[PDB]
């Protein structure tokens, strides 16, 4: 019931002109929910308004395998706790005041995240950062929320990620059966958490 037109207007009217260093607006959803497809439009949107606007993912802060394994977590890789929160609530922070800041990315064919991949420099006005769990009500999680200049949260269906994250499964060649279970675990007890912890935002799509 809202367009990318009125969703861009309403972070830039929330947004302070006045506001010394740059200003970050959160996009939370959960897996399976598109979040990219949606965040990448409104950077653009806002650019194209005089704001410079660009995307930053958290995906690029979980652990790695050799790290999640001896912890048990492996088999829940995606779930809060798989994150470096300090690595990355220390991004959110530099991102305010500092003019140039490297961050990592995550590679999904490789299940790795690398270091060094990407830089939000001095030019970009807004980062757009987006992640599963930015309105998310537990401990160091929820204390992002004073951080962010605007929130948005993404709002989809359980019924629709489910279908979303069957289809992803299917795309990786998975069996239907098996597409099911897999997203049935991990991915789906996240969105379940992630529902069950909300935090309010600004603003909601759609």
């Amino acid at each position: 019931g809202m367009t990318l037109a009125a969703l861009c207007q309403g972070v830039l009217e929330r947004l302070d002109p006045r506001q010394p260093g740059r200003q970050l607006v959160a996009l939370s959803g959960a897996p399976g929910s598109g979040k990219s497809t949606l965040s990448n439009p409104l950077a653009a949107a806002l650019s194209a308004q005089g704001l410079p606007a660009e995307v930053v993912p958290m995906d690029g802060f979980h652990l790695d395998n050799r790290l999640l394994e001896p912890r048990g977590l492996l088999p829940r890789k995606g779930a809060p706790e798989t994150f470096d929160f300090e690595g990355f609530q220390r991004l959110c922070h530099a991102l305010k005041h500092q003019e140039r800041v490297i961050y990592p990315l995550f590679d999904r064919a490789r299940d790795i995240a690398i270091a060094g991949a990407a830089e939000v420099g001095p030019e970009c006005r807004v980062a757009i950062i987006e992640g599963n769990y930015l309105l998310f009500d537990a401990p160091g999680w929820r204390d992002l929320t004073a951080i962010w200049d605007v929130s948005i949260r993404l709002e989809v269906p359980m019924a629709d990620l489910e279908a979303r994250l069957v289809q992803r499964w299917l795309d990786h060649g998975l069996n239907h059966d098996a597409a099911v279970a897999r997203a049935q675990g991990n991915d789906l007890a996240n969105a379940r958490a992630i529902e069950a912890a909300r935090l309010p935002a600004d603003l909601t799509w759609p």
